[PDB]
């Protein structure tokens, strides 16, 4: 005997069957997902951070003018200044009633703070997704691992179980992301040797200790000002600093489908998409599913704040009355609005907060809490102004 | 009793079972998908449109030459012109070198037409996908909603149904799109402050009413021409206009898997990918599937026009003979060619048009109509020439 | 009667049921996947290759001032100077009062080698995914095709089979790729008219025979050097050549989920993600699944070489003892490490090599071979240094 089924891939909402095998005491099978880990394969492309300008001591020369070649230094520059000979100071500096020459030069290197303050630009692709399912068969509790890259057969309670491959493997991570501290961003970060001044990627290197530093800060050598010889130049404030102010909110709180982002190993958790098929040694006869959901009534939607076209810029709040504290499912029956989370716990208190998203100022959607529906009407404000860069 | 099954996620091709429950009159269950809505979470990055050059009145000055600083204006420019055009007040008074300094300046602001003619660049990620399934149980017809972010249990006809989560959620939308009018494009549009002259994103601002206008039109101040003082300058014709001519065909007609694009709320409809699992209170004994497909013969392929390496640039036409008007499935058994639609209605007329795609000039694939096969042979022309920009 | 099931979408690991239909001889059904083809819809954006500089005949002036306009050639460059004073005159030709003049110019065109040595930048999106399943029903063997864009009903062995739509359609290809020879890369290649000097896309054209050549090699006209008139200029070595050295490893060996890349028609093979649901005319009573996996013990992990944050930069080697040569499944129970392949053949020899990936130097994960586990401890080196471009 082999009975096949399929449970939802959502952490929380359980599967409860009432296995009444003709023999004696009836078993109450119940398996539900408790975790979901989707780790991508980060392929570090490069890292960027505050840069540090570097100009060595200048070469005071006479009319015996020199000419600077070209070395291998990040954004390295050099210019021989003719008749910029600062002129005068004490003794005799170039009596030639014509002109001397100034050999000014300067390059770039990543600030001494990169080590403990830099962002990373990885190129990630979903590597594997596995889930932990806790099955409570009668008087036995066991946790099984389920993947996408293959099924998994296990024997629990003297019964054989086979948790077929997860239907799909959805990822909230794009193919190009940027990890800063504990934050993760989905940015189409400029390629390696393609950074632009005053913008993310101002300077670039494979790693902090790397030795392939690339920069493009628009370092421009200016002509010396009479008085005390020094090296004047124009640049463009650390793009990295600029990015810090620009870069919006992280994925950490804009992840769809209730997906939760984490940073150390970098992964998406409890992402709610798909189903997990199972099968056992029992006739579809002994099997009988149980569906006991918290009955709720007097639903009421209330939108506090809401922002126009921005990943979940709205905030809905549902008031209600329940008969039993539980865990319900939330949905939107209007394509004009989308819900971030895909579930919410229903407490007898009567308060549920959800984040929604829409691109229509003044939208009118209908949210749902289990089997109850309610309308939501709100007026949203357009997205914040950007942070204009060096104009 | 719990019997599990799974129907295709294609709008049209139905599921028909013959439930012969031992009691009496036999039931004829039949459930099929009728719609599919996959809405993404657009996160407006910025919008662009035709720009408008703005040059204020010029500052006529004497040899008492002035020097222009630098204000905060889009692509703002200014240049002090030393020694321009012989004309004067009094009797050529200035004197002190130069003869005449000119303070010319000009910046940019989005054209007065952006409001009702601008494109939008959103950053979208699949937010939710739901489908409408019409189940016709015996003498009862009911429509149920099915999602990916969770299952859904419903009671219909005194029988309990549970439409498990949709297998997967495929999206024809990339992570960076551009919405113009009723069209949608998959473009890796340049980032915010990174627009280039004569190219899409010439100017950029979060919103039309925004106040973070960014531009890079390559505005260059030219020296005045003797005669009537005015402000000469070089620019680069509105990249936006250029884009209009460049931007190929929209996704609206290049969407794979028969997916249909829509614009108001922005979503993909009837996308044909996946399956929808269901389960009821009935033994696999009373269940018996029915598969009555239109039998067709004398299949014949004929390729009219075909373009090389371009999203579905070919057009196949199948002639045939059917026994009953119905709805068949179309497929390609040769990796060298791919079919856009995944189904086609079979009329007794004998005419079926399909769009195919291949990257091989002179390909030889085999299309299929239900259970009938036929060969297609055609010779394709390479893709159209691009529209070279300001050379 | 209709019994539903679901087999894994992995080439190799089979499905084996023991159909004991009360009638006579017990049947041994066994169906397994043998291939998987996911072809995308490449939409050729443009191609690039080594460029070739072109310099017309130098306008050897003398007593005039021929001025240059703006030709329509690729990145036209024209400058006119007033030197070349070695002598070269004679008087009988140029008895002028004014000094010499000279108008030099150049433009670009793709090297004569593009035809048989160029890369291509396509814009690809999954078009269709089909799989070949070999079902061995009793004393009959038949191969059926299964897709995502619809189900497929077939009759084999006098029994009716319906292979529902594949759960999902995972693709290892991004939305922007680059095909070179037999290699495929996932690169966010610069758009059409947006190429940069000394970088991939130096020059760009829709096709090799195209007539929309675009270039940006930073061609700079230099002033002639006294002696023999010629045309001096500065450029930037073929970005294409640079790319050749830069462009890392191809997708061909970094494809996740054991996916295998191919080049002629361009597709991903045996990609192991998902499940394939089936159904027949038999009670869940006659059905009984069989799961006979090779029992292995004395597992031992040994990491040879390992590279930090780079798509599968590590290499694990498992030693062991088996009871029967077979085919096992490999997994990682630690989010800190991911396995490339999703299966491995188990020979009595006792040697299995796997590629893993992690972003943590000095990681400690636990690999698995069927039902056996083992720990892996290794220390990895950071990713190679990039290849700094023209500094
Ligand atoms: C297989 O798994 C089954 C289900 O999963 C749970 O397994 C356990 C082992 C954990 O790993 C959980 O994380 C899993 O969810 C097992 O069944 C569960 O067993 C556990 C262990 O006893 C039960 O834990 C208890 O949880 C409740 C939670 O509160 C809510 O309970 C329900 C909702 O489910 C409602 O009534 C209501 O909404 C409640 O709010 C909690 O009350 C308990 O916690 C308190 O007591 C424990 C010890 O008794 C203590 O550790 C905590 O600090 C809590 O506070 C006080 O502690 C002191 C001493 O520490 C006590 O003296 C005092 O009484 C406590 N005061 C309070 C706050 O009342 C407790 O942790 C859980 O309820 C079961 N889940 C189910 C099915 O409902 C199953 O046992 C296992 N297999 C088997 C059968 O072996
Ligand atoms: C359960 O669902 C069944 C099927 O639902 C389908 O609905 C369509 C619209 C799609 O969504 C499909 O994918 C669904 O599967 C229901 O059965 C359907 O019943 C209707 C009516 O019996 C059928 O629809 C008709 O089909 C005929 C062809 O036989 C058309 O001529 C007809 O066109 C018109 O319909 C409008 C209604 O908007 C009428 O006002 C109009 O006059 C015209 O009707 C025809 O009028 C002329 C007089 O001028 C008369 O001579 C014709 O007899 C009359 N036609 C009929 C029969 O209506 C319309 O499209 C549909 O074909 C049936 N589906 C099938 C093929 O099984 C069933 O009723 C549902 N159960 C319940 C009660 O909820
Ligand atoms: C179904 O496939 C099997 C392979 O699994 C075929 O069996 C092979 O039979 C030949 C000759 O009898 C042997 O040399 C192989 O070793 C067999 N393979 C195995 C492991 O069974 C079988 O013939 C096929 N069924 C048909 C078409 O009759
Ligand atoms: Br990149
Ligand atoms: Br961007
Ligand atoms: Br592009
Ligand atoms: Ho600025
Ligand atoms: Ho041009
Ligand atoms: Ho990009
Ligand atoms: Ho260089």
């Amino acid at each position: 005997y082999e009975h096949s089924t399929v449970m939802p891939n959502v952490v929380g909402f359980p599967y409860k069957a009432h296995i009444e095998r003709p023999g004696y005491s009836p078993l109450t099978l119940q398996m539900q997902v408790v975790e979901t880990s989707l780790e991508p394969t980060l392929n570090l492309e490069y890292i960027t951070c505050e840069y540090k300008t570097v100009v060595p001591s200048p070469y005071v020369k006479c009319c015996g003018a020199s000419e600077c070649s070209t070395k291998e230094k990040p954004d390295y520059q050099c210019k021989v200044y003719t008749g910029v000979y600062p002129f005068m100071w004490g003794g005799a500096y170039c009596f030639c009633d014509s002109e001397n020459t100034q050999l000014s030069e300067a390059y770039v290197d990543r600030s001494d703070v990169c080590r403990h303050d830099h962002a990373s630009a990885y190129k990630a692709h979903t590597a594997s997704l596995k889930a932990k399912v806790r099955v409570m068969y009668g008087n036995v509790n066991q946790t099984v691992d389920v993947y996408v890259n293959g099924d998994h057969a296990v024997t629990i309670g003297g019964t054989q179980f086979i948790f077929g491959p997860l239907s799909s493997a959805w990822t909230p991570f794009d193919n190009k992301i940027v990890v800063y501290k504990d934050e993760v961003f989905n940015q189409d970060f400029p390629p390696y040797g393609s950074g632009q001044p005053g913008r993310f990627g101002d300077i670039q290197s494979r790693t902090v200790e790397s030795n392939d530093l690339y920069a493009n800060t628009a370092l421009k050598l200016a002509r010396p000002s009479p008085g005390m010889v020094h090296v004047p130049y124009t640049q463009t404030p650390s793009g990295f600093k600029y990015w810090l102010k620009e870069k919006g909110t992280a994925l950490n709180t804009k992840a769809p489908f209730g997906c939760q982002i984490k940073t150390n190993p970098v992964r998406a958790m409890n992402c709610a998409v798909g189903n997990i098929p199972v099968s056992m040694n029992l006739p579809d006869s002994a099997f009988t599913r149980i569906v006991e959901a918290p009955t709720i009534i007097d639903l009421t939607c209330t939108v506090a704040t809401c922002t126009h076209s921005s990943d979940f810029g709205g905030v809905l709040t549902l008031t209600y009355k329940t008969n039993k504290n539980g865990d319900c499912s939330v949905h939107s029956h209007s394509n004009v609005a989308t819900l971030q989370e895909a579930t919410a716990k229903v407490k007898t208190a009567g308060k549920v907060t959800l984040h929604f998203s829409t691109a229509s100022a003044s939208p009118s959607f209908v949210v749902s809490l289990c089997s109850a529906r309610a309308t939501c009407s709100a007026s949203c404000e357009p997205p914040k102004d950007h942070i204009v860069p060096y104009a």
